[PDB]
């Protein structure tokens, strides 16, 4: 019974994903939070393991759910006439880090540093439960602030993962690779790498490096803001205009500007506790 188990709260957001309202379990008193996904809307379909048919997004939200706090979990789902509802944990107090860098514009390299090493365990783990993101973004990452994790959310343009080439793609556009813009065929790892690599220039200069389709494919990378060496090599080498030059997720981790990471909290502490 839908509208039993929970209290809708308010409209908490509207935009490529649909409409999320804010909510409560009844049951415990959880904070959760509610997404609304009309099927006409929906052009990505999938199978449950039992196999009956829901939205891609779900799927893949079913895969990753277990035991990370990595990625925003899925609590729970249901169908109705026209959409599907997904219920979702809700981190409070919470600030998603496009939000977060639009207030406090480019960062510490110490917390870039600590922010992107955890959205690099959550696409491992997202990678590892068979998961493509295919949006990683700064909308797309929310900081619980008490404890300074990241969370990653919106499984909305996903899809299963696989080796081979992909040739459709409904994400963020500024964050495609070339080859993508070039060729309308791409690889999982390596876009997501690609992906990644504009997601920490984001970080560091307070803005995305990329803005029209020529400069993506050109490739080249200006620094508007003043960055660590170790910092540019590791973003210049995330954005290679050739995929196979790309570091892997191992590699990228294994990096000079990757070592002496904080901890999520002593990230907090020392960062979001003001």
């Amino acid at each position: 019974p839908l509208e039993s188990q929970y209290q809708v709260g308010p409209l908490l957001g509207s935009g490529g994903f649909g409409s999320v309202y804010s909510g409560i379990r009844v049951s415990d008193n959880l904070p959760v939070a509610i997404k609304h996904v009309e099927k006409d809307r929906i052009s990505d379909w999938g199978e449950l393991p039992n196999g009956t048919r829901v939205p891609m997004e779900v799927v893949l939200l079913k895969k990753v759910s277990s035991g990370f706090s990595g990625v925003i979990r899925l609590l729970d789902w249901f169908e109705r006439p026209d959409s599907f509802v997904l219920i979702l944990e809700r981190p409070e107090p919470v600030q998603d880090l496009f939000d977060f860098i639009t207030e406090r514009g480019a960062l510490q390299e110490e917390l870039a540093r600590s922010f992107f090493w955890q959205v690099l365990e959550a696409v491992r783990h997202c990678h590892n439960c068979g998961v493509l993101h295919r949006d990683i973004k700064d909308e797309n990452i929310l900081i619980d602030l008490n404890r300074g994790e990241l969370k990653l959310i919106d499984f909305g343009s996903g899809a299963l993962l696989k080796d081979t080439v992909y040739t459709d793609f409904d994400g963020t556009r500024v964050y495609s690779p070339p080859e993508w813009i070039r060729y309308h065929r791409y690889h999982g790892r390596s876009a997501a790498v690609w992906s990644l690599g504009i997601l920490l220039y984001d970080m560091v200069c307070g803005d995305i490096p990329f803005e029209h389709d020529e400069e993506i494919i050109r490739g080249q990378v200006f620094f508007r803001q003043r960055v660590s060496s170790e910092c540019q090599h590791l973003i210049r080498w995330c954005l290679a205009l050739r995929p196979s030059d790309r570091p892997t997720f191992e590699e990228i981790q294994n990096h000079p500007w990757m070592q002496d990471v904080l901890l999520p909290q002593e990230t907090a502490e020392i960062h979001l506790h003001s």
